[PDB]
């Protein structure tokens, strides 16, 4: 019907949507943002097997991992101007609905 | 009907949308932004077997892994302007719906 | 019916969209933005066998990886200037929906 002003700004974001779905639809695993994830699961399956002799010493010391992130600075310094000047219905007006502007901007 | 002004502005957005969908229908890992994933999932099945015999000292140290991941920065100086005169339904007016508009910027 | 007017300004963005899906469909393993994923999943297999003789120390000390990722600097400093002098859905005006516009920019 009448006139609309849609404005949107939007950064780091993250929707997930699921509209009229059926049946084992999923939306799994996601990162969104400046997200972070860090999955550290090493397995060790080392095996040290003797038979029917002689073994020394064992010295069984695996390094661990390192994992490093680093983020230094988000700065937002956003700015979002909107100037309207007007959204009217007029409607079953004999007779006029007349607009009459004026602008004296003197520097 | 009537008018319509869309201004959309994204940086860094991620969406995942499932409209109308069936069966077993899915959207899996998913990385946006400035996302950082990391998975560390080593393996070790280093085996040592000795059978009817002599072995000597073992020294099992392996290595970890280094991951290192550097942001340094982010900076959103952005600026929307929007400038609109109207968006007027005028509607049914008989005798007239006039617009009349003046600007003197003098500088 | 009225007029329209869109602006998109996207930068760094990522969209996934199943509309209408049947089955089975999927969106897997997707990377967007600056998107950083780091997989460390070595597998180490590496065996020794003795049978039926003599062996000397065993010094199993792999080298782990080194992953480096770096982003220095993301700087955004964008405009969207949009300006729209009218979107009026003048109907049924008997007498005349005049418009007069006067500008007088001085300087």
């Amino acid at each position: 019907g009448g006139g609309k002003v849609q404005i949107i700004n939007k950064k780091l974001d993250l929707s997930n949507v699921q509209s009229k779905c059926g049946s084992k639809d999923n939306i799994k695993h996601v990162l969104g943002g400046g997200s972070v994830q860090i999955v550290y699961k090493p397995v060790d399956l080392s095996k040290v097997t003797s038979k029917c002799g002689s073994l020394g010493n064992i010295h069984h010391k695996p390094g661990g991992g390192q994992v490093e992130v680093k983020s230094e600075k988000l700065d937002f310094k956003d700015r979002v101007q909107s100037k309207i000047g007007s959204l009217d219905n007029i409607t079953h007006v004999p007779g006029g609905g007349n607009k009459k502007i004026e602008t004296h901007k003197l520097t």
